[PDB]
């Protein structure tokens, strides 16, 4: 009940939301059915328009009209914003020159630049450059200030996963948004974009901006508009509370625009129907911008153009149907369109079968577009599933299509030509950045980052502390002029043993061989170097990795690699070695087909054995540092130690022998040498994070050899290609993976052909940024660079996509 009686006189667009049944005059009022019977008549004036005309100069203020032309306007805060223009001779805003704003320039009692967030639904990175001839506004803002070429948004590319992500720094897996549409099994509840359940507050985790700044003392306008407040009118809106005394105004403010997303689902991303959309938010913002100019604001605000997503063709014809792969359809309910969440009917029905639903839809046609998931097995840079409201199965959808039910969905539910909500690697669901203001950079262009990081930054602007975010802070630093976050490398938890020979080769009973008894103080005493470290400047380029958890483990020295070797989990937690662009790749010698050598450094209790592979009929092994690449026939023999040895399935052993013996020699002479460090990974999960021992779910069969969940490498070499990896003065550049480590490769349709044919668009798809891996291993890399600490934070979230140029 809401008792629509009282009144929203002196009321309109009040900050503070009241509370039922007393009825509501605030910017959400008309989505809840709660405003007070006058406000449309009070607070949504439309009367003359939304411009200045020369006969209104000077008018008697006439308190019906939209906005004001009349002399007392600028300081009723009210005039319509183009009136210094029509009226006072000034230029708009958009004229002028660009000339930088090296320092604030704010009216008495502005305690700090307020943060103004203009927020566009659907804008499409490729807009800035295709559209910039009809976008005066918006290209001067990113001319004269900070932008990105484009911004990568989260999985999946659907308006409030994004939007909250952007309020709240976290993954949608975290903030609890994870789609569009969404069923919580615990509380028996579904939120849909029409209707009352999305408003209530346990869908909507962590912690967004209004929130933080409100907690922190520092005032917030509203984020969200009622779709049928006009643009102009919410514009004149920021700029009247920009007006506000100083104890009452805000230093945030959002606007929204649901363009050109509305046009772009209609006409397609490139339709001819789009031009105007673009048109009609640059004049909106030129609004803002000559509205801020005559507050004297214009050089005092930060304002960030901001994207959700972008915009793929799509239309109903590329439409793919489980009704023609499934006999069951009638026995699961889909989440449809650009994505796939599947999950059983009804919970009473004991013959519906995960297992069977995903053969039913692998690889069952030669065009198949799309591809089944368990959640788990999703490539893990899309941080898509540690959510129950993530559903169990799901299907990744090639971009321009839909995955639908049945036939019948699609024409009883072409009208449609755009949609998103793909991969978010895919560059038609790139988005934008720009930042113009004091307190970021002038005429400076920063690489693609993500939309994550954009939290830390926005606190940054407001000298506010964020909460617990998935950003990395500090990686964007490089955006900005002051109010920078130096932040300082975390402590390093356990420091490792060095040990030395400490045991014979017959205390060990492992149940390995190997052909090495074979047999000088000239390579006697290099060897004895070799395994002291000696080499070590040459494989262990950044320093050794911190790990920051408390556990046991040791360094061990070779002449071609160096690692890390965790006496609890019985294997390295990461491997690091250096391949030159000169290095040769051999063969592994058919009289060490089989060798495993004992590691006479570390004790028997703390190694793997050879006798638990051989019972174990599922898994084999692999090793962390590949016998291929070794320095000498000698250097070899490392190369088989029981300590660089991991266990692998032998469908995954297809993909690791081909990284191995084939891609790393071929980055090395692309990149002009390569460092790589290698490792395992489990997350049994699926949270993202480390696991502790207990999580394990699989041992090597009778040991407790815990089984990886992947294998991660990490690629570094100089970003000027004409210094080699290991004499490098400047910039790094860095690829990395987290292949998920399978006993078959059902994931890749094409892979009964030669690893040549399928192998590395395996990797891309795993394709990982090196923060990733820390999460994951608990690890801490670049340690010892010659390079700034804020620098090393971007590097570590860089993504390498494989998408061609944008
Ligand atoms: C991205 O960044 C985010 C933010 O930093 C990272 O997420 C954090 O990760 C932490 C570890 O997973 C986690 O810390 C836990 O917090 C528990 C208390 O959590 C509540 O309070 C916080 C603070 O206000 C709040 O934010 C939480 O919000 C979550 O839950 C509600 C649902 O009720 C959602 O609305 C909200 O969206 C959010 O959900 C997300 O996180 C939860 C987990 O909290 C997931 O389950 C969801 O799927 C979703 O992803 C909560 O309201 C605290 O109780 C935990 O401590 C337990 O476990 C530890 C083990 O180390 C142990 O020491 C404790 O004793 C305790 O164990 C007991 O409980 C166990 C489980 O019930 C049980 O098994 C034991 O036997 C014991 O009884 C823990 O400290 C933190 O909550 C989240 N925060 C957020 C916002 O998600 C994220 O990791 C980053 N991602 C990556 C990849 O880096
Ligand atoms: C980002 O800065 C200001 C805007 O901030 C925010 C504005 C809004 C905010 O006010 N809205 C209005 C619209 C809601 C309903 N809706 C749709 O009808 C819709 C729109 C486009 C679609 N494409 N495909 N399907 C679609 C469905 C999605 C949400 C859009 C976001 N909500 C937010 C929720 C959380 C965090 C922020 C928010
Ligand atoms: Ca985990
Ligand atoms: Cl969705
Ligand atoms: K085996
Ligand atoms: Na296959
Ligand atoms: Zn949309």
């Amino acid at each position: 009940w809401t008792a629509t009686s009282g009144s929203c006189k002196g009321r309109c667009f009040e900050l503070q939301e009241v509370g039922p049944p007393d009825c509501r005059c605030d910017n959400l009022c008309k989505s809840y059915s709660s405003c007070c019977h006058d406000f449309d008549e009070l607070c949504l004036k439309t009367a003359r328009g939304w411009e200045c005309t020369k006969d209104r100069c000077g008018e008697v203020r006439n308190e019906e009209n939209a906005c004001h032309c009349s002399e007392d306007c600028l300081s009723r805060g009210d005039c319509c914003t183009n009136y210094q223009v029509v009226c006072k001779g000034e230029s708009h805003w958009v004229d002028d020159d660009c000339e930088e704003i090296k320092v604030p320039e704010c009216p008495a009692g502005f305690v700090r630049p307020p943060l103004i967030i203009f927020s566009v639904d659907g804008f499409r990175a490729s807009y800035m450059k295709k559209g910039s001839k009809v976008m005066p506004n918006i290209e001067k803002l990113r001319s004269c200030g900070t932008h990105a070429p484009y911004m990568r948004p989260v999985y999946p590319t659907k308006t409030f996963p994004n939007l909250y992500t952007l309020a709240t720094g976290l993954y949608p897996e975290s903030h609890g948004i994870v789609g569009n549409s969404m069923y919580d099994p615990v509380f028996d509840a579904s939120f849909h974009l029409r209707g009352r359940e999305k408003f209530n507050h346990r869908w909507w985790g962590g912690q967004p901006l209004w929130i933080t700044a409100t907690k922190q003392g520092v005032r917030a306008g509203t984020f969200f508009w009622s779709v049928s407040i006009p643009h102009e009118r919410r514009i004149l809106t920021i700029l009247q509370w920009l007006s506000l005394p100083d104890n009452e105004r805000p230093s945030v403010y959002a606007f929204y625009s649901e363009q050109p997303d509305f046009s772009g689902h209609k006409y397609g991303p490139f339709g001819p129907e789009m031009t105007n959309p673009l048109r009609e938010i640059d004049k909106t913002v030129g609004q803002l911008m000559d509205g801020l100019k005559q507050l004297r604001l214009h050089r005092c605000v930060n304002v960030i153009f901001v994207g959700d997503h972008g915009m793929e063709d799509v239309t109903c014809d590329r439409t793919e149907f489980l009704s023609n792969y499934l006999t069951n359809v009638d026995d699961i309910t889909l989440v449809p369109g650009t994505l796939g969440r599947i999950r059983a009917k009804s919970i009473n029905n004991s013959k519906y079968d995960p297992k069977t639903i995903i053969a039913a839809l692998t690889c069952k046609k030669p065009d198949q577009h799309f591809k089944p998931y368990m959640k788990q097995h999703l490539p893990k840079r899309l941080h898509y599933a540690n959510n129950r409201r993530i559903e169990d199965i799901h299907l990744l959808v090639d971009r321009r299509w839909h995955v639908a039910r049945k036939p019948l969905d699609v024409y009883k539910k072409c009208f449609f030509q755009g949609d998103h909500g793909f991969d978010n690697k895919v560059n038609s669901m790139q988005t934008v950045f720009v930042g113009y203001g004091p307190t970021f950079k002038y005429r400076t262009k920063v690489p693609p980052f993500e939309n994550i990081e954009l939290y830390n930054v926005m606190c940054d602007l407001l000298g506010l502390k964020p909460a617990p975010n998935n950003g990395t802070h500090g990686s964007l630093n490089h955006l900005l002029r002051t109010n920078t976050f130096r932040p300082t490398m975390p402590d390093e938890v356990s420091r490792p043993n060095y040990p030395g020979i400490m045991y014979l080769q017959s205390e060990f009973d492992l149940g390995c061989t190997c052909d090495d008894k074979v047999e000088n103080k000239l390579e006697e005493l290099n060897k004895r170097l070799h395994t002291k470290g000696s080499t070590k400047e040459r494989h262990l380029l950044y320093g050794r990795p911190a790990v920051l958890y408390r556990t046991s483990y040791d360094i061990l020295y070779h002449t071609d690699f160096e690692s890390g070797y965790s006496e609890i989990f019985l294997m390295p937690l990461w491997t690091s070695y250096t391949i030159s662009k000169q290095a040769e790749v051999s063969s592994i010698p058919e009289h060490l087909t089989n060798c495993v050598r004992p590691d006479v450094r570390v004790s028997p209790g703390f190694s793997q054995n050879c006798l638990a592979y051989k019972n174990d009929k599922q898994m084999s092994y692999g090793f962390l540092f590949p016998p291929y690449l070794s320095s000498s026939p000698e250097a070899k023999y490392d190369a088989f130690l029981v300590t660089n040895m991991v266990p692998m399935y032998p469908a995954f052993k297809r993909v690791w022998a081909y990284f191995q013996r084939v891609l790393v020699k071929k980055y090395a002479s692309e990149r002009n040498g390569v460092n790589v460090i290698s490792g395992p990974i489990f997350d049994y999960n699926y949270d993202g994070l480390r696991d502790t021992e207990d999580e394990i779910k699989q041992y090597v069969e009778g040991s407790s050899i815990p089984v990886p969940t992947h294998y991660y490498s990490i690629i570094t070499s100089c970003l000027d290609f004409t210094q080699p990896a290991d004499k490098c003065d400047g910039p790094l550049s860095v690829s990395s993976f987290i292949l998920p480590h399978r006993p078959d490769n059902d994931e890749s349709c094409n892979s009964s052909e030669d690893e040549s044919k399928w192998v590395e668009e395996l990797m891309k798809m795993h394709t990982a940024r090196v923060r990733d891996i820390e999460h994951l291993t608990g690890l801490d890399f670049y340690r010892k660079t010659s390079r700034s600490y804020s620098e090393i934070l971007t590097l570590k979230t860089y993504l390498h996509t494989y998408e061609s140029e944008i």
